[PDB]
């Protein structure tokens, strides 16, 4: 017999993701780089492995959309809502949607795709928001070498463990 896990987490360490489509704002390579770095923020401090799929069903389906894009969380045009991701689970669970009415960048301009993705993937992995205004999982986007704040380390490790500590 099995009771449901105490916290929403992935019950496997091996997770897949798929960049279903791409923003106009950045090259394919820039987007892939951003997401790759955003996943590594989490795999570096846990035992989580992330494999990119080019096609098929992945645990974390990543896409760029505007307004109504197939969930109960329609985007709202420029500014306001930026992105959202769903907590671990089947189907839309783990999926991350980015508002392509935002300007996504690999700089301090518009919204940094990597930074928002790293945050979003926190949600995909079971983290909600933090009260720590320094934390990656803080509810409000601000822009600053990236280092995962200790609050986010503690949160994610409470879910998945530290993985290899060295
Ligand atoms: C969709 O809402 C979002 C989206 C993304 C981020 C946040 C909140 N965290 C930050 O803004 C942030 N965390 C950091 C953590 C460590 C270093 C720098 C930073 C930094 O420069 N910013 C909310
Ligand atoms: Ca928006
Ligand atoms: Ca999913
Ligand atoms: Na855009
Ligand atoms: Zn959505
Ligand atoms: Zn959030």
């Amino acid at each position: 017999y099995n009771v449901f896990p105490r916290t929403l987490k992935w019950s496997k360490m091996n997770l897949t993701y798929r960049i279903v489509n791409y923003t106009p704002d950045m090259t394919h390579s820039e987007v892939e780089k951003a997401f790759k770095k955003a996943f590594k923020v989490w795999s570096d401090v846990t035992p989580l492995n992330f494999t990119r799929l080019h096609d098929g069903i992945a645990d974390i389906m990543i896409s760029f959309g505007i307004k109504e894009h197939g969930d109960f969380y329609p985007f709202d045009g420029p500014s306001g809502l930026l992105a959202h991701a769903f907590p671990p689970g089947p189907n839309y669970g783990g999926d991350a949607h980015f508002d392509d009415d935002e300007t996504w960048t690999s700089s301090s301009k518009g919204y940094n795709l990597f930074l928002v993705a790293a945050h979003e993937f926190g949600h995909s992995l079971g983290l909600d928001h933090s009260k720590d205004p320094g934390a990656l999982m803080f509810p409000i986007y601000t822009y600053t070498h990236f280092m995962l704040p200790d609050d986010d380390v503690q949160g994610i490790q409470s879910l998945y463990g530290p993985g290899d500590e060295d």
